[PDB]
């Protein structure tokens, strides 16, 4: 496990059929920067849009900034 509960369980609400199974989940981007630095960012997708947005060192880290985010960031449910 590593995301967040209220995420997870958010998941199994949205549940449509007659369509494809879109959810919105999280995936670890790849870490791109300017200098030899490493950054890591983490980002959510809905159906193109975003919800989420935090960068960080750990990937722990990173999601609970996005995660808490995205609590206030929901949009209209499986279109």
């Amino acid at each position: 496990n590593d995301p967040k509960s209220q995420l997870q369980q958010c998941c199994l609400t949205l549940r449509t059929e007659g369509k494809e199974p879109d959810i919105p989940l999280y995936k670890t981007l790849q870490t791109v920067g300017p200098s030899h630095a490493r950054t890591y960012t983490v980002a959510v997708y809905f159906k193109g849009e975003r919800i989420g947005c935090g960068k960080g060192p750990s990937i722990q880290q990173a999601e609970m900034g996005a995660a808490m985010d995205a609590l206030e960031k929901y949009n209209f449910p499986q279109m």
